[PDB]
Parts: structure tokens; C-alpha cells; sequence
């Protein structure tokens, strides 16, 4: 299948660092469930185009995208009576994602109510923002989801091994050029300090 | 899209330490190539099945697997005359691997010579034993290699990940304390050269 992938090299942007999140699985509570997940923000720099990755800690397989380009935007901005701009709305993502680890909002992930006759969407859930409350829960925010195709989530699984690879290397040859240290000045310290355990008793003969 | 994984637990054996080679792409060498892969040997303990999995080091998605179990190795027996056990034979297969490795054989992956009219297959290559020679050089070994499906790719390469990253913690968990242990023992010297250094003027007045 199809979905969005975001390859741009150097003009990807990190909107947030990526963190551990507990996110609800579906509405009815009593159908639902709490998970660990990995969440990965990240938009274009020379276009407007956003990305968020959401994928379970357990299986890294089990990913969920979000991609919200220009025209996807403007199709929020009626539907849901947003009054921002493209970076306006990034803004404000970032600010409830944040919150959501803070815990002032929740992360959901919603199943769309789906049938026969209501044809058919790419979009099978909805990643929402839901601010819990003593009257009514509000959802601040409903953006379209997709369970990402094999091709997609591959392309992504791949990159973080090969990031994770270059991790390693890197910190394996920081600890190389530092790995003479320990080999050097214990050496110096253990073998050379002798010549003090022997000097006290040259100055024990000329003592008085 | 079906292909045997080697999810078998602590029954999956490594026959040999994944290493790098260089393989060789095809038959004629005007429309060949040789890449630098990874190979992967591994075998079950209480079943015949032996899996050898190719990758090509710059992107590891490009995946070529070769599985081996009972049947087939009965197969691969009466059509190369093989005179040997299952167990033979994996220890004919490892010891190959490793005079590839040192050069006294090369490793090739050659596309099988399909058309229309010949009757359809799953493995579309075969990983071939070649020892080059004066005269004319020897296929010592000809396995059915297959072209590895999506969902294997990424059960493998997800697997790849996870492993990465318990190493990562592993690693940096034991570097860090050893990165405040050089700070912590490195004064050692500014701490005795106060017994060494007074001491050696102690020494050169006792004597003056």
C-alpha cells in the first residue's frame, strides 16, 4: 500500500523529541486499553507538511501515521473551526503533545466508526487530543490516522537500525580514543608509585 | 506473502558469527556486480532446518534467504549426489562459509533462468560455492535461495533493532560509570604527587 514517507533528508525537522507517551486504544472503556507507545513528531522545512509517528514500545511494527499536508489542513481548519495558520497549528500540536506527557491532556486513538454504505477511507482512526473534565471531556483536537502499510513501516524500522548502528559506532570510538586512558594512567599509577613506597625508607636512614 | 522465520526461541542456533562478505550478483561478469553482504547461518536444535540469510550491507531490506529443512535437504542430495548427513552437511555449509570468508572460495547469487514455459517457482536464485580454478572453475554447492518477502524483511530487521538497543543501554550504562571512574581516579596522581613531590625535595634537602 501507499503512505507517506517523510525522506527529505537534511529539511526534516524534529517539531519535538521523541518520548515514551501512554495512549488509550478506542472509545467504550470497557472495549479499550492503555499502551506504551513511542511518539515521533517531525515536519518539512521548505513545504507544509507534517508527520506523527505513533508506535507501540512492545512492537515498533505496530505504527500508526498522521500526515497533514496543505490541503488536509485546510480541510481541518473548516471542519474543526481552527483559527490558525499552517505554523500556528504546529505550534499548537507540539503544545499538546507536550501536555499530554504532562498529563494535563490525554492521547487517543480512535477507531472510526465504519460500514458498508459509508464507502470507503484511507484514514481508519483518529488521533485525538481529549482534555478530561468534571462536566464533559473535550477533544481539543481530531486528526485523520492511518495504520501505516508494510512498505512504509519497514522504511522506517530500517532507518532507526541503521541510526542505531552509527549510535554505536560513534559511541564505541568515543569510547576507543578514551579506552588509552584507562590502559595509561593506571599504569602510571599502580607501577610507578613504587618509587614512593621506597623512597620513605631512603629517608628513614638519613632521618635522626 | 509467506517465508520460513527462524522463530524458534533459544532453539535457534548460530552455526556461524554473522560476518561481512563479498558476494558476487550473477552469472555473466560483463552484467554482474560484487557487493559487500552480511551473512547470517543459523539452525534449529531439535528439527533439520538450517536458514542462511543474505543481506547487502548498505540496506539490509534487500534480503535473500536460503531454507533448508528435511525434504529439501533430501532433494538437494539425490540432485547434486551429495554423501552426507543433515548434520554433514551443515558442517560441509560452515566450513565453506568460512573459506569464502578467507577467499579460498567465493560466494555467488545467481539468478535462476526462468521463461514462460517452464514451470513456476518461489526461489528465484541460487547461493552457489564457487571455487575458481585453472581449468575450469567448480560449483561445490548449489542451494535454492529465495528473494525474502516484506513481512519477513521486517520481522528481521525489527528484531535487528531491538537487540541494537539493548546493547546500546548495556553499553553506555557500563561506560558511564567508568566515564566519572577516570574522573574520580585520575586525580590520583594530584593526590600522591603531594606525597612524591615534597617528598623529593624532603630527600634532596636531607642529603644537601
Amino acid at each position: 500500500s501507499y503512505s507517506a514517507k517523510m525522506d527529505y533528508g537534511k529539511s526534516v525537522v524534529n517539531i519535538l523529541p521523541s518520548v515514551e507517551m501512554l495512549v488509550n486504544f478506542n472509545g467504550d472503556m470497557t472495549r479499550s486499553s492503555k499502551r506504551s507507545c513511542l511518539l515521533y513528531a517531525e515536519r518539512v522545512d521548505f513545504k507544509e507538511l507534517l508527520q506523527l509517528r505513533l508506535t507501540e514500545k512492545s512492537d515498533q511494527r505496530r505504527m500508526y501515521i498522521t500526515t497533514v499536508d496543505s490541503a488536509s489542513f485546510q480541510d481541518l481548519k473548516q471542519d474543526q473551526s481552527l483559527n490558525v495558520s499552517f505554523s500556528g497549528f504546529i505550534d499548537n500540536v507540539v503544545r499538546m503533545l507536550k501536555d499530554c506527557q504532562s498529563g494535563k491532556l490525554e492521547l487517543h486513538l480512535t477507531t472510526r466508526d465504519q460500514n458498508l454504505s459509508s464507502g470507503r477511507e484511507v484514514h481508519d482512526y483518529y488521533l485525538q487530543f481529549v482534555e478530561i473534565r468534571s462536566d464533559k471531556n473535550l477533544v481539543h483536537l481530531s486528526l485523520p490516522c492511518r495504520s501505516a502499510p508494510l512498505n512504509t513501516v519497514l522504511f522506517y524500522i530500517n532507518s532507526m537500525l541503521e541510526a542505531s548502528h552509527k549510535k554505536q559506532y560513534i559511541l564505541e570510538q568515543s569510547m576507543q580514543q578514551m579506552q588509552a586512558e584507562i590502559n595509561a594512567q593506571r599504569a602510571h599509577a599502580e607501577r610507578l608509585t613504587t618509587e614512593n613506597t621506597n623512597l620513605r625508607e631512603a629517608l628513614a636512614e638519613n632521618t635522626r
